[PDB]
């Protein structure tokens, strides 16, 4: 059984470890080979938060839009986003507004957003130094966080974080829509 059932999803370029964070988070899996995502797929785990259970429903797909955009399809429902980009990868990074553009095109208008710099094992390749993209962060209302799914390496800390703002909204608005009921 779960209480809640949270619709989140990946986003961010081709190559920033959407699909590894999606892995490493459900399965406590990683691969260093992974291809690019076929198509979407999603996976499910279940946390406690304030006791109650948490279903997450982790949604993913190929960051690359060239030739397949993403369509509403995809973040429909979606209650939250993980816009994931490599801390070692300058441009995954300057293409974070895009994809900010693409949830506000494509998402719904109150959707937690979590910034997510992933692949933080490679500090010693970093491109996108933290204290910036948490400025970013800040400035534009988003949760944020550096993960490595690599090693694991706030993984878990991530997903619980953008999952416990989810509930922490959603269980409002429950007792709010309960006195409407009432
Ligand atoms: N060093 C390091 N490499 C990582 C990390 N996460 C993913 N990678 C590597 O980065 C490459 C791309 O990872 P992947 O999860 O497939 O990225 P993706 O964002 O899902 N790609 P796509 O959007 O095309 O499906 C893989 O070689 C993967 O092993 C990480 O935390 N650290
Ligand atoms: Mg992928
Ligand atoms: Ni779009
Ligand atoms: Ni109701």
């Amino acid at each position: 059984m779960y209480d809640y059932l949270f619709k989140v999803v990946l986003i961010g370029d081709s190559g920033v470890g959407k699909s590894n964070l999606l892995s490493r988070f459900t399965r406590n899996e990683f691969n260093l080979e992974s291809k690019s995502t076929i198509g979407v797929e999603f996976a499910t785990r279940s946390i406690q938060v304030d006791g109650k259970t948490i279903k997450a429903q982790i949604w993913d797909t190929a960051g690359q839009e060239r030739y397949r955009r993403i369509t509403s399809a995809y973040y429909r429902g979606a209650v939250g986003a993980l816009l994931v980009y490599d801390i070692a990868k300058h441009l995954t990074y300057e293409n974070v507004e895009r994809w900010l553009k693409e949830l506000r095109d494509h998402a719904d208008s109150n959707i937690v957003i979590m910034l997510v710099g992933n692949k933080s094992d490679l500090r010693h390749l970093r491109a996108v130094p933290t204290d910036e993209a948490r400025a970013f962060a800040e400035k534009n209302n988003l949760s944020f966080i550096e993960t490595s799914a690599l090693d694991s390496t706030n993984v878990e800390e991530a997903f619980k974080n953008i999952l416990t703002e989810i509930y922490r909204i959603v269980s409002q608005k429950q007792i709010a829509d309960r006195a409407a009921h009432d």
